[PDB]
């Protein structure tokens, strides 16, 4: 059992059709080796007190969610806390339900204006029940925003995440910082003032989309570019589509970087 | 490789939380047996013709869509149809996109209007670029309306559905029969108008969710009682909550009654 740590778990690392696209289309990652097979993009934040008691915090609740609570072995949430309102990284909101039961209490989620605006549209009832129905609410929203750092209480003591801004395409996400850890996925460019955040890091985890040129992600190239300026003493990549096979990443990349895999996980000191 | 014949793949048949629950509560269902672990209720509707062509349509996209659409080893898709607007039987909407791409057409999906005018709400990124968006939408929504059949073309020649209404709690869903199979899930009483297209079926596939009176959906002792009243040659239980354990249900019911599992694969003459 975990003590007196931080505890990370990759929960996906794909991009939003998934590693293979339902058509079965696996591009060209090898079918065969397990690490390919990619669920949509999420992280699980834990802390674990002395006791083995733990605060539960997801970064992002796409359709994989379900599954990738159930094969994480964590079976209660404290909050979900998200970077943007994009269909891989909201559509599994609903099920969140089942915890609100456990709990007794609404759940706690965290959101920037943006992304909570677009929550409400698409899944209003989560919020507020609608004419016509007797579902009660499960949500209850706490603003984030970029450069204001927030904590969320559970059993295992709090946990502090320093949001900051990143261009994503036309829109923005949010990247987080938790202890010496740092979340970057949805990612194409980093305004000047997040850079403070994402320096020196013990672990980046960063989005690297593909080989060519996206709009809205980093390119490998562009990725490894960053590590170099960034300097993290071990970088994770994630977001990684069907042009990323996980055996070749691993060679062509500088040995302190890896591609991640569904379920990789790892304990720090906090 | 099917020929000359309908092809019917029960690709989910639990309830809205799944079997397990996301917090790994299995309830009374034996977790050693596979067939106990269940994904969101959703149909695949096939026609192959005498070359082994196809015309393949999928009833609810819900967050299972993509992984039951991977597992079900068919990588082509014609329309998706819809039974009712809940979370678990359209929140995967968003993984059409890639057959979009394939087909190089918007994918045809088929609502009522209730149902329409939710998806509109939801996912209107789906019909129509929003402001701010450069994401082109991904479908082509056609009426449906109990007591008006429908059919839908393909590869495999066409597909004919015959939908009616059914009572779910405080809203209305569609049930479907196709040939002498019968789909009605998410239904707590059936109208009168409706009894026509259920009874004598060949294969009546039914809603039970679990032993104790639910206001949404039919008991399993509910559930038997309609099917001695509608005389299927066989039936199929779905939308099955975690009380209800697939051997103790199979020994529950009569020979011609049995749980359905994800997975399960049958054809027919068409
Ligand atoms: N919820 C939502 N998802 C969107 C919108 N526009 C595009 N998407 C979906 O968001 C995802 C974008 O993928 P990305 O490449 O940023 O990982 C795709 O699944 C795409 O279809 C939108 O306006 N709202
Ligand atoms: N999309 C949507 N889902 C709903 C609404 N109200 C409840 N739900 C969800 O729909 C499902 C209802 O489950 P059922 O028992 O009918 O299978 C649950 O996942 C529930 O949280 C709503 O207004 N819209
Ligand atoms: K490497
Ligand atoms: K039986
Ligand atoms: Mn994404
Ligand atoms: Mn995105
Ligand atoms: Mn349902
Ligand atoms: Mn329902
Ligand atoms: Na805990
Ligand atoms: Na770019
Ligand atoms: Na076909
Ligand atoms: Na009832």
């Amino acid at each position: 059992s975990p003590r007196n740590c931080l505890r990370f778990t990759l929960l996906g690392c794909g991009s939003s059709p998934g590693v293979p696209r339902i058509n079965g289309d696996w591009g060209k990652c090898d079918p065969k080796n397990p690490k390919n097979r990619r669920r949509r993009a999420s992280l699980l934040v834990e802390r674990y007190d002395a006791e083995g008691n733990n605060t539960v915090v997801v970064i992002d609740t796409g359709p994989d969610f379900r599954m990738q609570m159930i094969d994480s072995g964590v079976h209660m949430l404290d909050a979900a806390v998200y970077t943007h309102p994009h269909a891989d990284h909201i559509h599994g909101i609903d099920d969140l339900r089942t915890y609100v039961v456990d709990n007794g209490r609404l759940m706690d989620v965290y959101a920037n204006r943006l992304t909570r605006n677009r929550l409400y549209d698409t899944f209003g009832y989560c919020f507020e029940t609608p004419v016509g129905s007797s579902y009660p609410p499960i949500l209850s929203m706490h603003d984030i925003a970029p450069e204001t750092p927030f904590s969320i209480e559970g059993a295992g003591g709090a946990i502090r995440f320093e949001p900051f801004s990143q261009v994503h395409g036309d829109i923005e996400s949010l990247g987080f910082r938790i202890g010496s850890v740092v979340y970057c996925t949805d990612v194409s460019a980093f305004p000047e003032q997040s850079l403070q955040y994402i320096k020196d890091a013990d672990v980046l985890i960063i989005g690297a989309l593909q080989y060519r040129p996206h709009p809205s992600h980093f390119s490998l190239g562009e990725a490894l570019e960053w590590i170099e300026k960034l300097s993290p003493k071990r970088a994770i990549l994630t977001h990684m589509h069907v042009p990323l096979d996980y055996e070749t990443v691993m060679r062509e990349t500088p040995h302190h970087v890896e591609p991640g895999y569904d379920g990789l996980r790892f304990e720090v000191a906090v």
